[PDB]
RNA sequence: AUAAUUU
């Protein structure tokens, strides 16, 4: 019983540490508007704006539980906790061309899902295949899933390792990987 | 329609 509500928190950290990440925060303006506001401090009252957490939970006592007990630690809480923040003791990094090269080394391609799986169905089937720190469903123009994936994994090591598995498919129906760079190269 | 949404 009290083993769903530690799950459930566990979503809690992983999404909003997600907001907060170091892949999203770069390129989230909505997010970096509200950062500037408050010395980073965003109302939980906002934070409940966002869809994916919305889904999770929408209760700010729950959230500040999660946060609290959170492992990798990211998150700060206000003392009256109606805020939290990214720890100021945990900047950015510096994007370097390294940092970059680095980035584009750990992404990769995957084609081949159905047109109606979800960022939740897809999230689920890459829980056994590495730390990922980002999943980017391909869309058209008009928001269109178009069965192809860009992913970013925590260190080249486990990307190439993924990469190197040449037996992978989605629920039973056989997937293209590639490394991204070498996606672009042919296209 | 910054009415931005893995905001």
């Amino acid at each position: 019983d009290n083993e769903k509500m530690a799950a459930l928190e566990a979503k809690i950290c992983h999404q909003i540490e997600y907001y907060f990440g170091d892949f999203n925060l770069p390129r989230d303006k909505f997010l970096k508007e509200q950062i500037k506001l408050d010395e980073g401090w965003v109302p939980l009252e906002i934070m409940i704006k966002f869809n994916r957490l919305n889904r999770l939970t929408t209760d700010f006592n729950v959230i500040v539980e999660a946060l609290s007990k959170s492992k990798a630690e990211l998150m700060e809480i206000s003392e009256d906790k109606t805020k939290i923040r990214r720890s100021p003791s945990k900047p950015l990094p510096e994007v370097t061309d390294e940092y970059k090269n680095d980035v584009k080394n750990r992404s990769v391609y995957i084609k081949g899902f159905p047109t109606d799986a979800t960022l939740d169905d897809i999230k689920e089937w890459l829980e056994d295949k590495g730390q990922v720190l980002n999943i980017q469903m391909r869309r058209t123009l008009h928001k269109a899933f178009k069965g192809s994936i860009f992913v970013v994994f925590d260190s080249i090591e486990s990307a190439k390792k993924f990469v190197e598995t040449p037996g992978q498919k989605y629920k039973e129906t056989d997937l293209l990987i590639l490394f991204k760079d070498d996606y672009f190269a042919k296209k």
